[PDB]
């Protein structure tokens, strides 16, 4: 059922710089990948199969590692190594596309979705914030977890996680009765951007996951800058609305500090470099 | 009812060298703008909505040039030249979409089109060949008469014209009967590829304009490289399918002649630079 | 002798829109060819080994023409266009080498060859504008005299043409005393930027090609008006007036401005007709015109 | 005295992948800068003026990043974040110059310095090999040391480093009579590459840092090899052994080969550590690792 995802790399990253300054945020290196191939993966391994880039002028690299690179390949059967060429060729599955749309100017996240509406047409669709990751401990990722629940309730998921009360002033916060277990939704009335430290109707943080339906972009062309979240409450006024509490962990790779923890985290757990990795970590004092 | 159209654009132009060498073919210089604009204009005065462009890793301007230059616009505004502002910012309405896909290799136009099938999905959609350039005499231009012709007969479309008896063996040529009339269609058994100067079935070569329906796809992913005219052929063994007889003139920007003579034929022609060219022309002998 | 040539190629082309919106100006196609592959060979037929492209960071594309192209040269090989190969190979002499340095902001063209001033060093060299096109000659082109002349001389050189006495403030035109003849220079103590219709001191309009010594680097950093058009070339051979001769040549050719739509449309119908394959056939496109 | 440095960085980064799929090697976050600063700031900290990067059409990144981008400062301006938009405008001293020449094909590293021949001409000049990084000294680091030697001695210089005895075979390890004290040189007769474990001349690796005299360009002109590694830089300095004096300089410092992915993740630890604003809340992530 739900098989497109708008994965928005249209915005610069004033947050993590100079590493952005010639190369998009997206393509900086965790381990030893770009960051969005993490996200890529992310979406592909829960069942998506057009994975739609709302993009800007300077970030070609992004569509490019998708695509193939001759001379980089036809320097690697010169060369005889065969085990790299798997790695730069086996990106994403033959059946997983890449599609590209230019968002004109910087007008929100809402704004950008809604260029993707050509694309996506009466399909219900994922949204994946691309500095943000997400790491799954089980055989089923957060997003996958999310999308069966689509599937089943048809109400619009919104993945959220619990943060210190002393931070709540920092993120989007999700209007709930009751938190729900890791793993589950409750419905929502709302969002509250920065609520003062005091008053927050929760604790739980919204990471930047959605599943949605194709409605929201009518919704999109009718706000009150064009935010996400706006069209997200037009949506309470039709249908259910559910936050999931996700049971995996976030790295935002926006903060200096969170992509210096993905490196750390991600690493200690590379298929190759985990030991040898683990090893230099245990060396230093 | 037609509002989608694939323009592969991925292949480079051994043909058109050394303008192309650095730059696409397709962003080569027509008087005062790249021929790319002459074929989504085209496209877009008949009707699009989805100008979907199945592309290479060494075309971003392509994309670029339907997408805006923060840089160059607002040095358009320090200096007041809105005139110009004007020429860079709406060069296709704001509901007209330029979407992106990748071929991967260059395994010829059938696998170009076969690329677009996550975009295209079950829509009927239009082919546009953009190293062709049509120009129009009357008000309905010839990818509209076309158009208008698959709406009503359901019958698959291919864009021709006449050849002198001696160059039918350049082209692809059309199995018919009788040829139609400038502006109409006829029932069509196959394409024959460069057959010799002897044993063609008709003069009217095919001109790289296509309206088919979306189950060509199907056809396509089922080929013995995988060439369009295969596909087509194949449609033949299920439905009718009409080749369309132009009533306008073509350009190959392709070859360095058809390029010289794109340029004289739309710049005697060009709103402002017509008769001061057409003067330019006069003063030579 | 003089073996560095500056082309500074560094504007966002905005005369000539929307052609250069998305590619450079330096890049649009005149017959079969960019316009700068037309700059960069007559520098080179004038004994030029050294191209200094001031750039800016969407002109890759300029880099990229002189430079080798894997994907494109393999396709030309398994389609056996052997002498196509040959010609997208050999673009420039092997002797000839194409740098290039940033101009971090668009501040003119004083200011573009100042960023030229760590590649010139100690050495003379002459400056190329690349939107104008200089076409004709007998034997040896306006650049390689005007240089035989900077090696004589020892005199700045700035290459002037004859424009109509109506025309004369579209122009920079030169303080000259007499005109000196085609194919010779004379010395010229300023430059005034589009001079009345009435009074300009001569006919012989500023073209785009010098002959400077390195001195001017130095000269360019200490010239006002940083703020106003920022650093002016004119403004720093006004200051090298001051200990050195200063001289306008005139050109024997005939100049190109593929900076207008319209003077574009003059050179590709004028190399077109020169082509030295396509041109009887484009002649022939002309004459069916009606 | 030395005022020039090549950076060859032309290769398309096979070692790193696919981390440099789609973009330079030399482009890879290190804690939070591209690799390629931290070797631009020890030249430009050694006096080096102007950086000579030779480069290949893909690598415009790299130039991108030493140059001024108008919609990211425009952008920094909107949202007040002064102290940023000063940081990303003054990445290099304003004296400092960054040149580009392309490396037509991948012949090897002593093609890609001779590529450099015109850009050099007859100043004497530093490479340093840019998927080497070099941390930590007292005061002056590494090549500055090695330029102040190069001035005095007027001895080519050969950044070396000693290495466990079990891994010589891993390396290009020098000929030399003894081992120098650590930040001092010792006439050197050859390199000998990937010596085996037995019979090394010594435990001192090469590196990837050199001050060599511009003589060089001549040599590389005329050493063997051409279609079978083509130029080999270790051949030339072998050439320049047979009439000019050429010395081992052993670091005081400490290498990181970010051309591995386990020698990057050395760096990013290391560097992150001493990192002047995030090394105390990042040795804070690895104590909470377990
Ligand atoms: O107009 C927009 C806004 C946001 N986004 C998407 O949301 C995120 C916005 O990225 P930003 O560039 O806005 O974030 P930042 O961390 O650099 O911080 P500031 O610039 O606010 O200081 C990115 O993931 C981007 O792709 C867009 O694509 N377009
Ligand atoms: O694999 C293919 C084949 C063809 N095409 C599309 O069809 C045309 C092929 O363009 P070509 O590059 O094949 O044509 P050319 O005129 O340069 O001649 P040769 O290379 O054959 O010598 C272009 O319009 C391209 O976009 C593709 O996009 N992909």
């Amino acid at each position: 059922m739900i098989k497109k995802a708008v994965l928005p790399v249209a915005g610069l990253g004033t947050r993590f710089l100079p590493a952005s300054k010639s190369i998009p945020k997206e393509m900086v290196t965790v381990v030893d990948r770009p960051a969005i191939e993490y996200v890529v993966r992310e979406a592909v391994e829960a069942g998506i199969e057009q994975i739609i880039l709302v993009t800007h002028s300077s970030k070609a690299s992004i569509e490019n590692y998708f695509d193939r690179n001759f001379e980089l390949e036809t320097t690697l059967e010169q060369k005889k190594k065969f085990d790299l060429l798997a790695e730069i060729t086996q990106i994403v599955p033959e059946h997983v596309s890449v599609i590209s749309v230019r968002q004109p100017q910087p007008l929100g996240l809402g704004h950008a979705v809604l260029c993707a509406k050509s694309v996506v047409g009466e399909d219900d669709f994922a949204v994946l914030l691309p500095d943000v990751l997400v790491k799954d401990g089980s055989g089923q990722n957060d997003l996958s977890r999310m999308i069966s629940r689509y599937n089943s309730s048809q109400a619009a998921q919104i993945m959220v996680e619990a943060v210190p009360d002393h931070l709540v002033d920092q993120y989007g916060i999700v209007d709930v009765a009751q938190s729900p277990n890791e793993g589950e939704s409750i419905a929502m009335q709302g969002i509250v951007e920065k609520p003062p430290v005091g008053a927050a109707p929760s604790n739980l943080s919204v990471v930047g996951r959605y599943v949605l339906p194709a409605k929201i972009m009518q919704l999109l062309e009718n706000t009150p800058e064009i935010q996400l979240t706006d069209a997200i409450a037009m949506l309470q006024d039709t249908d259910t609305v559910e936050a999931y509490r996700m049971q995996g962990q976030t790295f935002d790779c926006g903060s200096k500090l969170g992509y210096l923890k993905a490196v750390l985290h991600y690493g200690l757990e590379h298929p190759k470099l985990g030991m040898e990795f683990k090893q230099l970590i245990l060396e230093l004092k």
